[PDB]
């Protein structure tokens, strides 16, 4: 099998159903001890929940859901109604992030669309009625960042105060993306030093948050 299939059945083997805090252990666990992946991890992690904590956002998109590690970290602390709509274009991963989310518990509040962002990103407002977007987590391919923060923009999909959460702006880097949300005036960026996931290695979170046109 696939190191995600074994960071899934170790879940299953190490956590309580229904317990999204056992299941972010257990993953981070797993990731420390045995077989390191690019889950966001506890670090850059705690600094998502800050975040999702001073928001309290009532709809929030995931790109690049992986195994569903920051999923689980994000829909865990969402109020209830408040919904998490994930995209990964890899069919093994969004079963694996399906699957993670199912014994979590957290179904009930995330949707995992299974295909590439620049195809259901134009089609989030009639064929999954959102209007706009209150945060917006890039964790995809590092060169799709700016590519799909445009694209959301032109959907009509941000609003002022829409919070863009990227990780690995340091490591892998996201250079053209970062670059472009700090020199515009849509939008106020601050960087949050880390940690790569589960290593000795600096990275960060920017957050960017959309002012309109
Ligand atoms: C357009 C599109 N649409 C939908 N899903 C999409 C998508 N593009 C990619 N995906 C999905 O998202 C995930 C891939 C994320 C890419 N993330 C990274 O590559 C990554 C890498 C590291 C890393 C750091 C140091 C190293 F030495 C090696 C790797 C750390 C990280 O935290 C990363 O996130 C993966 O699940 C992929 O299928
Ligand atoms: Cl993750
Ligand atoms: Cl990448
Ligand atoms: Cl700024
Ligand atoms: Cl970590
Ligand atoms: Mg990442």
């Amino acid at each position: 099998d696939t190191k995600e299939q074994r960071i899934l059945r170790y879940v299953q083997q190490n956590a309580k159903p229904g317990d999204p805090q056992s299941v972010l252990e257990a993953i981070d666990t797993y990731c420390t001890q045995k077989e390191w992946a690019m889950n966001v991890g506890d670090a850059k992690g705690q600094i998502m929940d800050a975040v999702i904590r001073e928001y309290s956002p009532s709809l929030v998109l995931e790109l690049g859901a992986y195994c569903g590690y920051s999923a689980v970290r994000m829909a865990r602390l969402l109020q209830p109604g408040a919904r998490l709509l994930t995209m990964e274009m890899n069919p093994d991963y969004a079963a694996i992030t399906q699957q993670m989310l199912n014994f979590a518990g957290l179904q009930d509040k995330v949707t995992i669309l299974n295909g590439a962002s620049q195809d259901l990103i134009p089609q989030l407002k009639k064929k999954y009625d959102v209007d706009t977007l209150d945060m917006v987590f890039l964790d995809h391919w590092k060169d799709r960042y700016l590519p799909d923060t445009l694209l959301l923009e032109k959907c009509g999909l941000l609003r002022k105060g829409t919070v863009l959460l990227a990780d690995n702006v340091i490591v892998p880097g996201t250079p053209d993306f970062l670059a472009y949300v700090r020199g515009s005036s849509s939008f106020e960026c601050t960087h949050y030093s880390s940690y790569l996931e589960y290593m000795k290695v600096v990275d960060g979170l920017e957050k960017a948050i959309y002012q309109g046109p």
